[PDB]
């Protein structure tokens, strides 16, 4: 990944994580992937200001061993080009729980049946300011 | 033991690298290692709190291709076993600059001649709870 890469995290259930970014001025998506490897990851989340046919929307997904699983459109779009963002992420154990900038909260099933995250890595026009584990 | 292993992290002189954490309550020593890699550190920060032939002192030292270099130490040791401390560590051509959570602030010498720091991982009794860029 060509952003930021975090490993031997060991983040349990109950765990959250917070990650402040700074969005690109021209954005056309950015994303945040966290799971086991790049390879198995148990969320990939991508909004997509204007690309992959897009248009604000964000589009999160499992990988398992390398296959991409079923996507998960969301409408809720609270992010400007150009802008500081801070999501959180809730690890649980049956699902994800992700909470937006603007109170939005959803959720993403556990597919995979980690019960442990130990990759993080940041990509597209997004710079991070500050991860925190809480 | 250890925690996070952050790599493609893209310090550049000047820029602030902030890591809060937590002590163990029966903490031994601590350290945060940054630099290329595992092998080409530019500072080695170890906080000892009893161990190695040390008792509350701070020891850092650099690190090119496994070989470890001169050692310096600093009496300075604003460290309570069992507390969230944290240290802000910034760099240029000639040293980096260490400061410690009680205003202190020493340097120590960039004897690899680096151009950004690529590379981080914690150690140690301690529990990383935010790394922020500044
Ligand atoms: C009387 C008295 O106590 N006087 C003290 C001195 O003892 C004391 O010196 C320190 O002593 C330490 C203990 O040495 C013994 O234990 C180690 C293992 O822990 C053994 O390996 C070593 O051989 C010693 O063994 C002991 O030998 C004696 C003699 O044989 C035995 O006693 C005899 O026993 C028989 C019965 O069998 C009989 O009774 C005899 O009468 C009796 O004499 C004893 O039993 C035996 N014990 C054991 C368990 O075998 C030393 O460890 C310590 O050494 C460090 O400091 C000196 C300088 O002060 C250095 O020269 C030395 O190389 C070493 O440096 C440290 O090196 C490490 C690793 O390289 C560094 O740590 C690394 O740092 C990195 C960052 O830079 C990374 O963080 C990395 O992770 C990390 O690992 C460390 O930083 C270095 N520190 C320094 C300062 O350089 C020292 O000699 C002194 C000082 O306290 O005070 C006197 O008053």
């Amino acid at each position: 990944a060509c952003g930021l890469v975090a490993s031997n995290l060991n983040l349990k259930p109950g765990e959250c994580l917070r990650v402040r970014g700074e969005v690109a001025a021209d954005a056309k998506s950015f994303l945040l992937n966290l799971g086991k490897d790049d390879n198995n990851l148990c969320l990939h989340f991508n909004p997509r200001f204007n690309a992959h046919g897009d248009v604000n929307t964000i589009v999160c997904n499992s990988k398992d061993a390398g296959a991409w699983g079923a996507e998960q459109r969301e409408s809720a779009f609270p992010f400007q080009p150009g802008s500081v963002v801070e999501v959180c992420i809730s690890f649980n154990q049956t699902d994800l729980t992700i909470k937006l900038p603007d109170g939005y909260e959803f959720k993403f099933p556990n597919r995979l049946n980690l019960e442990a995250i130990n990759y993080l890595s940041a990509g597209g026009d997004f710079k991070i300011k500050c991860v925190a584990f809480e």
